[PDB]
């Protein structure tokens, strides 16, 4: 029962993911597709990257992940497959999905087909990997290939071949490390005790802030549930709260809360109520963290 | 071939949605899952009980809905999960669905879980229950459940384990009536003999006007198609035109319809034209009709 | 593996799509059902058109395509069920698709269930049919239709007994050529050897612009992928560029590309820049091309 | 443009051959079928091998030939398709066919289906293999075959599906060498300074004699044209000649030539008459050849 | 892409079919024409009957069947045109040809073309017809036809305008069923718990021994496979094997079979050798079968 | 769509026409190819030359004849491509073949290739040419050609480099007319008013009786279709009997009709029987017919 995760930059406005599908079931008869969103805005990399690096703990190994925003679609570049190593754990602990303790996952159990431009920098940083290949083979893409729709020609006809379990290793030769695009993430900076980094999204369709402050940053400040925090946000928003594990504790609709959020990262939020929405808070903004 | 139908508040603009339906997948792998929608106004109960009171009477028996927004996400709070009574007729008329004679669907074969918020109160009003339980076995959902969602947590993860065969009975203790959280529906009032209700929604893409007078509170007016209605709205916007089944039935393009809805409702519309939009009509407007 | 691939206006705002689902579910149990899209313009016959003639080539065989914008719904009108003829090629170029050569596609294996309204206008003259049937017979639509849902009632309830394998001549009585509704398609005209048409759509979400100015009209106007032209929107914009076969051709990010979209036609974008949303262009919007 | 080329022992003399083509333009419709022969002796599986072997080097790149005598039709057998390696040169000198310095072909280039009941024998020992599949999937074969024309249903609709473009891995399981069957080859026998061979075909319409003595077999002897043979048949008929290029060298009409022949073996023949039919000579005969 | 399938008398020796084939060509430039034989006895209209009537499901719907012994060319018959109702499952079981479940055939679908000399008598019998005209428009036929060459004149010419889409009810006047010539077919003979009837043909190039006792007659005699049988042929020669789906089911290579032929009918032979050849068994022996 | 039509003497047996095709389509990838016959007695350039001087008023326009019998094969003969002049109309009568009026050719029109041994006599005596050419360029013949098989080295290859445009003039050195080699027809002569000539061939498959004695010979005899005729042949056998148009106007099935063929000569059959089969008539005997 092969799965194949497809996250695009084709919108839902039209049939371009449909004729991606459309393809998928014609290569793998049995397969099921899973979208994962279509939604992103087109060419941003690193919003990709957010939207596929937290998914394999949550489905069955063995499953294929089809992404792709390709705006050099009709060049002579070729898409990128993986195999990644670990499925990591992920949330604001670290641990496994599911009911009781977990899904633990196995390793080396889930394939990643993009472009190669940058798309799986986080995937490959998170989860390391056991062999990446170019994806050349005309078994797997056309001979021919429609030149402004190579998301479709170069990743959703490809993952569906290895999702019908075409060899990994026979869609085209081996790539070095350093022959894989990377695009440079931000580091968060220490800076006296304090941590700055930036808002890196804005958590839709609730208007919760989310930064690339990592439990791990954190988690060595010597932060944890309960502390006292100061969070300020575009240089001039100063947020008090305490840490806690969810919105309602910051008690009344309304009062903000500073949280961890599923992903594990730091994340402010009103309780029930939208904070980013009506001040027009931002992607991009500043974000520093404190006792 | 078990089917879960999600209707949730988590959007479609990540992957949000994806990391539930990995998770059902992994839990249930025969399950078809099926999307309602996930666009509703988040923490608005109200809104979200529209979009699952009529689904029964289209669905398989033995459909599982799961069904979400969780607001008081993280906290001791407990999802209910409960087998419906009736299947429910519906529509203008008060029919089952489907071809011929339509489907009648058997008692006791739909299952709905979902945060005791409630969310359910209209299901539970229309469709009768026979049996509801607290949601709390570590076999059917997270030992250290996501602190900010419990939407995958307490929703997601059990309705899968439901899907896949696991008694109702045990996910927890049954609960007594006086624990469902409802909310007030608001009453349609009989002012003279006028009958005043409110604009329950904007029925969107095409911008036609619902109100919450049932054709219940038709009927018991002697108000029957062919009936010339004054319905007035915003308490000033005024409307005139006869009862009539459909929108054709108002003649020319643009010309006013009164109708009854396939949700067995008050409404208004234009023929082949928006007529919320281009005036700026909203749920929560006064809606008033006379005869 | 019966598939049925469904596009409609219902948009993906409340239940009304997953009502349809979960009927095509119980008729035809073992039924995929692809999501084409759900956000077409509300009653805009033509654009829904653009949306499904492409299809076919892209799906197995047997795939039954259920395709509805119902202005007429509730009224004596009836669905027409039509097998096609020619799957037929596509692209900039026109090829099957597919890794490879392509998969090629038998005559005759796929019908499409649509209002009589002239929907399946550019479906019939691009593929042309075997059999087309008026969709009457109560063992595939309801004895009491829902007045204002026939999407539902006379679209996707008999698009799952198809699937199913109700045979296609036992829905109604066959249909003449002349009862099935066709819409006038805009021609491209002249003024000297300059091509004069229209914007038909903008290719959201990327904001590229697509004329309705095809391949063939470029062939036998002797411009070839060569050639440097002139493109003039909306009667004052004006753009200079060769026609190239992808975006990444017009060299650095936001340089103007003319090129040949997926689907055949002469169009306009930046590179991986939007071109559309920034100078507000839209579809309908006058298009004039020369040398 | 694909091809099918198709060899069979169905006869010219009914309809069978047709129902055949037939279902290939069915399936395939873009497709040129091209005879070989369809008359050989029934069963006969050395025979049908030499009418195949010198195949591909004639043939475009992507050509699938559909070969068949199929005695088992009925049974489980199942029907082998292979991938060939080298298209290989040919004829008496051993070169590329066509034009100029001929037309060399890439490797892996050409596919056979055939019973699986050694017809391919021949094919494998000179062209090789890279891959080889029991065909058994009811995407390319029917579901219930007619049990005594698995000619058509084991091979001539699954040589369409695999023209069609269907993937050759997914018609069916790999298969291991010795799962494939092979015929012995009758060995070329030294015996003192002569190499004693059979008669292995009557070259018809004109009556010249074929050996298995090959030219690699007499370029191991040091015979090279201009060499006086003694090239003794059926254990008795005796014959005295130069090796020659061709029929005419032999001088008058109805003189003796010893020749090599278009598929490189040693034949003899009588320039402009026939040899073989006067005498009623035969394939199985003894031929020894002394110089 | 139209077809012609051409089924003749006009044999292999000559250029008779390829001045036929090259006025297809010059009427209908884009048609494929598909050789059925040209090989039946001159004149035998119930042999070419046989070559015909089972071919259209074979083909793709709008096949035109070009098919023509014509005894009475030069006189002042016309040929007939006829459009056929049902295309007709065959087979042993009784079921449509190719991969999967078949390829179901739509009624109306295909067009044959003949002398109205009977040769269309089993076409009719087996598919019911739909319309019928006389061929006699000059648009069509020759002005000044060849008086001993009508099969060209008179079938291949208006084949091919059918095939290049001229309507088939402009040909020339609707005949009347009476007016279509028949020739009288035996029938099998129920005879105490006996089936008497003839060998129709020998099976060429296998010489096994076809009768007209078909799958129907046996089905109400109650006789299925495994039934042991006792087929008597000439009178004179008592057969006794079961009754199996194939050839080989006899076991050793020689032993009777008793079978039912691709085309439904009762039919003996050797397992891999040839019954009616050594013993010179010949169509229009008697042929009785019983338990 | 160029079309080869192709005639030679490699017979049906083996795949020697099926090697020569492959390379067609090698080199002419959009060719239709047409088999004339294969059939020819080995050698006999009459006999050849009687199969292919009627085609090209059958054929569309730009045809290639690729014709062969090649006993020369492997010495230093090469072929000869000519371009004829008229297509020149035939029949029984003398007309343009096709519907209506039937079609005209331009003149120079068609080419045929084939070996420079007399085959093409008749086809340069009843059409003229314009220009003609020896085949030597290595662009259209082989460098290194298979010494037995110059009917596919020098007839096949080069005719398909033809369809594909090649231009004529440029395959080798213009031939001078005393350089086509011819035939001498054997002429009808005198004693008396009685023609004297030979059975030019049997017609096959129904055994009627062609003589070289032509309509333009029987005019000015002053035999005219109402001439009571005594035609005997083998200088043995006496027939009785008026010129008729055609077969049935012998009356009963078997009665004797002197007729003129499809060619335009004077024959003799029995009327849906077989005249010469019974009495083994054959070509070459002596026919003489008298008033
Ligand atoms: C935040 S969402 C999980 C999806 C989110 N995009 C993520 O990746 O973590 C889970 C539940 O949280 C609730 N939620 C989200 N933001 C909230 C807020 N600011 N206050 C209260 N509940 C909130 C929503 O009702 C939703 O059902
Ligand atoms: C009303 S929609 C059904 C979904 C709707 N949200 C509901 O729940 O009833 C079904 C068909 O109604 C047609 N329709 C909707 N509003 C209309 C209007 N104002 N005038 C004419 N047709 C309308 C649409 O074209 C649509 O395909
Ligand atoms: C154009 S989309 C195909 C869907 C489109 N609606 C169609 O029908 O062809 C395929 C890839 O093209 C890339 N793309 C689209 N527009 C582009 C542009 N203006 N510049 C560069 N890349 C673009 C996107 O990143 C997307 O993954
Ligand atoms: C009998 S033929 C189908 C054509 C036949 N004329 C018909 O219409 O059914 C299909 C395969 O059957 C096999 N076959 C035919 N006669 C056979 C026999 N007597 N024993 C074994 N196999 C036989 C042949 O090898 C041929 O490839
Ligand atoms: C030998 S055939 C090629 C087909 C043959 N079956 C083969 O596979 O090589 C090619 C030319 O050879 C010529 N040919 C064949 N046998 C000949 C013979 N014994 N003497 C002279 N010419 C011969 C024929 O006229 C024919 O056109
Ligand atoms: C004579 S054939 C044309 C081919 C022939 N080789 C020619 O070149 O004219 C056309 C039709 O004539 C009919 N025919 C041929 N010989 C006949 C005969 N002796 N009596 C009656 N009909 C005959 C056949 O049934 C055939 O369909």
């Amino acid at each position: 029962r092969p799965i194949i995760a497809f996250m695009s930059d084709l919108g839902t406005t039209d049939d371009s993911v449909a004729q991606c599908k459309g393809l998928m079931y014609s290569i793998c008869p049995d397969v099921t597709v899973v979208d994962v969103c279509h939604s992103m805005t087109p060419w941003d990399v690193e919003e990709g990257a957010r939207y596929i690096v937290d998914l394999p703990r949550f489905f069955p190994e063995g499953t294929v992940f089809a992404t792709t925003t390709y705006p050099a679609t009709g060049t002579t570049t070729r898409s990128v497959a993986v195999r990644i190593k670990q499925a990591a754990k992920g949330g604001a602990r670290g641990q496994w999905a599911g009911s009781g303790a977990g899904f633990e996952r196995a390793e080396g159990s889930y394939i990643y087909i993009a472009p190669n431009n940058g798309l799986l920098t986080t995937v490959l940083e998170e989860h390391g990997y056991l062999e990446a290949y170019e994806v050349t083979s005309p078994k797997v893409i056309p001979e021919q290939p429609e030149p402004t729709f190579y998301s479709r020609e170069m990743v959703a006809i490809p993952s569906a071949h290895l999702a019908a379990g075409f060899p990994l290793s026979e869609v085209g030769r081996p790539l070095e490390d350093h022959e894989i695009v990377r695009f440079n993430r931000p580091a968060v900076e220490q800076d006296g005790e304090a941590l700055v980094g930036v808002v890196s999204a804005i958590d839709h369709p609730f208007g919760n802030v989310w930064t690339n402050i990592h439990r791990t940053d954190l988690e060595k400040a010597g932060i944890g549930y309960g502390a006292r925090l100061r969070l300020t946000l575009d240089g001039v928003l100063p947020f008090e709260a305490p840490l806690t594990p969810t919105f309602a504790d910051a008690g009344e609709i309304g009062n903000i809360a500073i949280y961890l959020n599923s992903r594990g990262y730091l994340s402010i939020a009103r309780n029930a109520a939208s904070l980013a929405y009506p001040y027009h808070l931002k992607e991009g903004m500043s974000a520093r963290v404190e006792a």
